[PDB]
């Protein structure tokens, strides 16, 4: 569908990314593009605090819209936690602030770099008529040398596109289980587990281009926010916007739709049950797009296509709904894999029970 | 016309024609839920609670004896737990009514715990058949103790849900307006719907006459709070033979009362978003509304948003019409605010104050959608 903002070839992933804003907001433009160098050099902050504020009423369209809320996101971060080594700023200048909470007002978003951006609308082609391939795609900001923000990102993007082939064969299993057709809805689920078996090898890259001590002791602290954070107990001052600081948590990949839209569709009751795992993935959906928020809640309206393989005593058809669902236990277990490489050898704790909770409900799931 | 969705063109979210008497197989069951006062102020409730024998729920057979059926066993549940309300708590729920409770709490996807569409909007009926909807015709099912004001507080909630209902049915009519580009049609649904915002807020007057703020403080209020983030039950109540675990859920809330929530999202009221604790509750109590009701709210959220197409207008009568549903939005919780003040501040002083500061945060976001 369309009011949902779900491409046919990148699904979540916002479709070919705007690389440049007007020229009248080149004063962001500039600090965005050498947040590595300002920050090494202990400028940064200097730079934000120069600079006037600027409206938001030039960014006319949606993905400079978008644009905008990733730079002013990635400065934001930067101008926070600067160099990365505890030296913080608690207060956000105005100049930059109240752009900054007017423009995520518009987009119904919090005012904090979000996976939806720095992810979703953190890339552009190299050329135009090849395909989406890693060696042909970039990402348009980062934050230090060598954070390895551009493998971090993009591989994140690439298992997204990944899974988007599987996110339009969803309404054919919707239709097939009210016209009753068993038929159409074994296939269906066939190719749904088919696209997440595909989406598990693109996994494999994040060797290639992550490397362990960069992610943990760089980029990890550029992407961490202010909601129970020792380092800003109170949160975030949005000066000139709001009087007391404010909490936000720090962008996550439980941001991410895909994985909560195959939770949802194959009735793996993440959201519900109580524990801290089911209300963090549940306040995670507060940080993605209005339209991805509305998707998710919309497929968990539609009739379970759990029940439906249930009551039907079909082995072919159980099969099938396992496959999707091994397919989901098969990318957690992996990816469970990487974070002990890439956070619990570098080093916490807390992110292993949460991810082998999520990983534990998934497997529950099977019906064989 | 608005599918279902489950809501009603009369009453509106509220249960049309609620169900009074369940089949002869749970005898047992309704028997300790409509003598609660006497089997309370005994203290013999318990024991009639423990000797119960575990009953299936194969005999409900259709949706009204499934919500009657959830409505008494869930103020059973509250009356074992809380026992005669003055802090002696039972922490763990027997099986024989843990585990059909939890049944049919699955069935209708809704937590095993009272909530606002038990005891207000599956909780009523006519006196009289023939007669209008009107506090002297109706009456509750089901209470808790003798003078706890159960009776006026659900009627009159349940009695400004109807007054919300008449706003409900020109929902449609917006959303259609604004696809098909009908100015108009749209004015004229906007001032219809604050109209009826502004007829509900005088039968708001009716809670001094029907309530009691000293019987409301000490006594409904304590049956009605539940075990999430309770000092008297930390980590939840066991589910016994359903859940290994104990379970927090959340007492009953009228932000589980689906009229306010359809408001704020039709005009835009960004309540449920920002990351203040009166958002994030809010967007939890959704997962105790009735399933219809939840994909109502979410219905309305994938719709475009008629506060932004109202803003592209440039149009002076269209901005009124919007402004005359967020003041009377404003003005509904600006009198439940001063209700709030005499009927849970003063007690107070012979939740608590975050209940106020709750309450003004709300209407404070409510007030800054004026354009
Ligand atoms: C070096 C690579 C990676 C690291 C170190 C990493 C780390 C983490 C950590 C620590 C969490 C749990 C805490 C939190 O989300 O705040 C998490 C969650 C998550 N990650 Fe990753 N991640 C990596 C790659 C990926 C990739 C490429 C994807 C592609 C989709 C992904 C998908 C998810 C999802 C869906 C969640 C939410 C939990 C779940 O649904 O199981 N991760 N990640
Ligand atoms: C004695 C009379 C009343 C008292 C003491 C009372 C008290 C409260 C309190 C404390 C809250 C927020 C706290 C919470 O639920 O956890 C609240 C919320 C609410 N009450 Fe009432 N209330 C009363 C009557 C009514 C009536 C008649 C209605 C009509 C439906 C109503 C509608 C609401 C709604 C919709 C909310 C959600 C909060 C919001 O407006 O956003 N209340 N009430
Ligand atoms: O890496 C993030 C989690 N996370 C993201 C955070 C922000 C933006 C994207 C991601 C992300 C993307 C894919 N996998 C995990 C992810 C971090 C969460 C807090 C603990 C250290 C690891
Ligand atoms: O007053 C109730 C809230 N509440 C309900 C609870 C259960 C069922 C209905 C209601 C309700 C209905 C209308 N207003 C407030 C309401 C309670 C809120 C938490 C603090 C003690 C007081």
């Amino acid at each position: 569908s369309k009011e949902y903002h779900i491409d046919e070839e990148v699904g979540f992933a916002l479709p070919n990314p705007q690389e440049n804003l007007p020229d009248f907001y080149n004063d962001w433009m500039f600090i965005a593009k050498h947040l590595p160098d300002l920050i090494e050099s202990g400028q940064l902050r200097e730079r934000v605090e120069k600079l006037n504020m600027l409206s938001i009423d030039h960014l006319t369209d949606h993905k400079s819209q978008r644009l905008a809320r990733l730079v002013l996101g990635c400065i934001t971060m930067a101008y926070v936690w600067g160099k990365g080594h505890g030296d913080v700023r608690k207060v956000l200048p105005r100049n930059i602030a109240v752009p900054y909470c007017q423009l995520s007002k518009k987009l119904e978003l919090p005012p904090i770099l979000v996976y939806a951006d720095c992810v979703l609308a953190n890339w552009k082609k190299k050329d135009p008529n090849k395909p989406l391939t890693y060696e042909n795609m970039d990402v348009l900001f980062s934050f230090r040398d060598g954070d390895c923000s551009k493998g971090f990102f993009l591989v994140s993007l690439l298992v997204e596109i990944a899974a988007a082939s599987a996110i339009k064969v969803i309404p054919t299993v919707f239709k097939a289980m009210q016209m009753q057709e068993r038929d159409t809805l074994l296939k269906a689920l066939l190719e749904i587990a088919s696209c997440l078996e595909k989406a598990l090898q693109v996994f494999h890259q994040i060797h290639d281009h992550v490397n362990p001590k960069a992610f943990f002791s760089v980029l990890r602290i550029y992407l961490s926010g202010w909601k129970g954070n020792p380092q800003l107990s109170d949160g975030l001052v949005y000066e000139g916007f709001w009087e007391d600081p404010k909490e936000f948590a720090g962008g996550s990949a439980g941001q991410s739709s895909v994985f909560q839209c195959f939770d949802v569709l194959l009735g793996i009751q993440q959201t519900a049950g109580g524990g801290h795992a089911a209300q963090f993935l549940q306040d995670m959906r507060r940080y993605m797009p209005p339209a991805h928020r509305n998707f998710l809640c919309s497929l968990e309206s539609n009739p379970s296509v759990r029940e439906f393989v249930l009551s039907k005593g079909d082995a072919g058809l159980r099969e099938a709904y396992d496959a999707c669902v091994k397919a989901l236990v098969s990318l957690r277990s992996y990816h469970l894999q990487i974070v002990t490489k890439y956070i619990l050898i570098p080093a916490g704790t807390d992110l292993m029970n949460f991810l082998k909770t999520v990983r534990s409900t998934t497997e529950k799931s099977l019906l064989k």
